[PDB]
């Protein structure tokens, strides 16, 4: 199943956005058709309280809107274009249907595909969005989703304990920074072991002794954001159980030796 340690997981991050722009619905589309295993999404509020999917706090980088998502209405979201940026900062990979794709909310991305997705969702730390991780669970509820249907992920550790005792069949992944990783130890993963079923450190962090070890408590290891196929063959041969990418296909084709 899905979360058995032998089985190889494409997590499409942000969907496929090596060439869809990230976090839209036409991105994880083509993750699903590129057989991803799990779409990857990451919350952010809106002023008036509505979960939406970007990665940053801000509209600026992603959109032609300016400023912080938690001081603009999801009405006022709706409109902007979340597509042309890419065709700006990737002019090699624009596309012209890429020009208006919109910020989806969770509910949309939840509708949009049921239980015929995989969903890898972030939450923040309990204070940034209060009320986040209640919000988000009951819309899989809603969706009837609430295993391996859905994974949450977080740096914030009380986030995932949080988790963990609203909902103690939901899936975990403790996400790590570099340096988190760089001085990660046995009674560490020990006590992630507790809530969370896995984690997901910066790759660059990596290497064959902590990957050992981190496979060694009985935990999925996911690293982020694994991009280029060296790097996936050096980390598979390593034995991680699964990536982050922005190139689900080229993960697909990579892991199959593996
Ligand atoms: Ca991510
Ligand atoms: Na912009």
């Amino acid at each position: 199943n899905l979360l058995s340690p032998d089985r190889i997981l494409t997590v499409a991050h942000r969907g496929a956005s090596g060439y869809v722009p990230e976090h839209t619905i036409l991105s994880y589309e083509t993750a699903q058709k590129m057989k991803a295993d799990f779409i990857e999404l990451d919350l952010q509020m809106t002023k008036d309280g509505k979960l939406i999917v970007m990665h940053d706090e801000k509209l600026d980088r992603t959109t032609n809107g300016m400023g912080w998502v938690k001081d603009h209405t999801l009405a006022d979201i709706k409109k902007l274009d979340a597509g042309s940026w890419f065709n700006e900062a990737y002019p090699e990979k624009a596309k012209p249907q890429y020009v208006g794709l919109k910020v989806p909310t969770l509910e949309e991305v939840l509708d949009r595909f049921g239980k015929h997705a995989n969903y890898y969702i972030e939450t923040k730390s309990p204070d940034t969005y209060p009320g986040m991780e209640e919000k988000l669970i009951a819309s899989l509820q809603k969706h009837k989703l609430l295993p391996g249907q859905v994974i949450i992920q977080s740096f914030s550790k009380e986030s995932l304990v949080k988790v963990h005792q609203l909902q103690p069949n939901l899936p975990t992944v403790q996400l790590l920074e570099a340096k988190q990783m760089a001085s990660m130890t046995d009674a560490a993963l020990e006590e992630i072991k507790t809530y969370a079923v896995g984690a997901g450190p910066d790759y660059k962090a990596l290497n064959q002794e902590n990957v050992r070890m981190i496979r060694s408590h009985g935990l999925l290891l996911h690293p982020y954001t694994v991009n280029n196929e060296a790097d996936m063959h050096r980390l598979l041969d390593w034995g991680v159980t699964g990536v982050f990418t922005n190139y689900p296909d080229l993960f697909h084709k990579v892991k199959k030796g593996y």
